[PDB]
């Protein structure tokens, strides 16, 4: 039974950590755009198909070997996707298409109890980034683990609004508050990381790649043992929830300052300790390609009391040691760049623990 | 300037390919005993002085010849050593022996820049191997490339752990453990297959048939523009380091699974990617006289993208397929009784390329 994970707190035992080797920055269609920065539109529109600066790539390479050791020195097993050249092109009878990377295990798979699930995915550059992860899932089925893979989207132009006002207009607010953005229900889709687990309670968000349709999706394919509940956040450009609301322990969340949770009540009314993060300390000239600076409490807790944070987040460092909890510095500086924080860069596949209820 | 090379990815132009012709079983010394697997010890007990068995030699002339065909087509420029008689018995004031082949030119000779190296050698069947390969040599130097010979040992006993646990012992390990082998330090000896090429670096490994003084003569020769640094793996009968650790790109490199680095995190910090290939599915049949299953990793690269691997070798072929590395497939299966692969037969005069650091 190497799978067996209820939530983000307990005692981690195993996890898999992703690799920044061979990543390719994806083909700048409208849902990369609607997630992209219009500092980097031009990076986007000129490396588009090409791999990601080798020497930026070099660096983070080096960060996550780092990373790993620290893992195993924490008593942590630490399984890694195969390498793969991302910049092939592939063509399905709907488009075609060049890689991502399979650096954050986080967006793809998700471990409900004894059960992997991979999803589907929103972005035709990651369409394929399953086959990095299909060594590791074969051997925890072939040991008895429960495999899911959710319905593969055809990721047909219906799927997108290609008309969404992606160009800045900040109303995306306002169909954000429809719950309107670039993925259309044209058929189901999400990311791994729009989820975060409490136990019996799961909690995840409508967002740019993560529809209504494919969280009705994991809500039936998960009752009546799970509950998924849909939150929403004041976020003009969501795309996943662990730097955004990333629970830490039972009743314990942090929430970012500038992504307040529209149902925070049902959480203070639960009895839960809501902790808002200092602001990032990241340097504005760092080249942060897919997401926002936030990736500070996108913590990956090793347990209750130990948690590993960046090296160069002091704030957040100085927060966690008042709050009694160790934290294992390591420093992901460059590995930030590609997208993600600890949480992102790795999936616990098994932690010391029973299925609990939280929420009372 | 036909000769310039500085490492074993950039394009290649012009390459030397060794000759099976005349091959002979050397004598059974001290030293070749240490190489040699119990289960062929009757063989060169027997054979020793004599021919290789003719009917397989005519195998390999065909197989290499075939490679020689493919190495055209890909548009690089083939060069092979004279025919010698290998069985011609010779006798120095310190010893007589007669002789091995001209099989593998990696084995003697090494490219550094403009520069083609002669190495030393340490077995008394190969002390007049150079033999077969100064007409090529003469060539290069009149056309303008730089030629250094090292020091030629005397090979006298002083250079010979008489006393060696060949017999089987495996506390060879112990020894290896402190640096210690079947030869001395009596005087500087080397095989150029124990150093690999990286631009500025230089990766050496203290073996069987390369000494400190070997290698402190090579770094002192070649300094202060190449740094030579010195890397050791869990092997008790190290000869050369090809098959070992095998570098196919800019900070990527085949590290054999049996035979870990005790300097592998020198490699990680850099953000090199330590890729392990699958095991050989060689069958334990055929003979392999002079090395190990492990010929499989000893890739010849033609660039960073297409590489030279055996046709009967699938697993590796799949591997770096996935890795976006085009595999021109040759069958070199009676060839590698021999003693060696791709990277083993061949040495690469000249590459398209400049000098460059790629150890940050
Ligand atoms: C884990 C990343 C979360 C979000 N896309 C952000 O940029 O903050
Ligand atoms: C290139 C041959 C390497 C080593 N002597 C072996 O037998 O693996």
């Amino acid at each position: 039974c190497p799978v067996s994970s209820y939530n983000e707190w307990d005692p981690l035992e195993e996890v898999i950590v992703g690799r920044a080797e061979n990543a390719c920055v994806p083909p700048f269609t409208i849902e990369v755009k609607a997630n992209t920065y219009e500092k980097y539109w031009p990076f986007y529109q000129k490396q588009g198909g090409h791999y990601f600066p080798k020497d930026h790539l070099k660096k983070a390479v080096a960060e996550i070997e780092e990373m790993c050791n620290i893992l195993k020195t924490e008593g942590v097993t630490v399984r890694r996707p195969d390498p793969i050249d991302w910049s092939l092109k592939y063509k399905t009878p709907d488009f075609e298409s060049t890689g991502l990377y399979s650096a954050m295990p986080r967006d793809i798979l998700i471990v409900v109890g004894n059960e992997i699930i991979e999803a589907p995915m929103a972005w035709r550059s990651r369409f394929f980034e399953y086959r990095a992860y299909r060594s590791i899932i074969k051997d925890y089925f072939h040991r008895g683990a429960k495999w899911t893979t959710a319905p593969k989207p055809t990721m047909a132009d219906e799927l997108y609004n290609q008309d969404y006002p992606i160009h800045s207009v900040e109303d995306r607010h306002k169909l954000a508050a429809q719950g309107k953005f670039v993925t259309t229900e044209f058929e189901p889709c999400f990311d791994a990381a729009d989820f975060i687990r409490a136990g019996r309670d799961i909690f995840a968000q409508r967002s740019q790649v993560t529809n209504y349709l494919g969280i009705e999706w994991m809500r039936r394919h998960l009752a009546p043992d799970y509950r998924v509940h849909i939150i929403s956040f004041k976020d003009p450009n969501p795309m996943h929830i662990d730097a955004t609301f990333n629970i830490i322990g039972p009743g314990i969340v942090l929430s970012n300052p500038d992504r307040p949770c529209h149902q925070i009540d049902l959480f203070k009314k639960a009895g839960w300790t809501i902790i808002t993060p200092p602001t990032p300390i990241i340097p504005d000239d760092h080249p942060l390609w897919m997401s926002s600076k936030w990736l500070s409490m996108n913590v990956l807790m090793l347990d209750e009391k130990r948690v590993m944070v960046d090296a160069n987040e002091v704030p957040i460092q100085k927060m966690f040691e008042k709050l009694g909890i160790t934290t294992i510095k390591v420093n992901i500086r460059n590995a930030n760049s590609l997208g993600g924080g600890f949480h992102c860069w790795t999936c616990d596949v098994r932690r010391r623990g029973t299925l609990q209820s939280y929420l009372d």
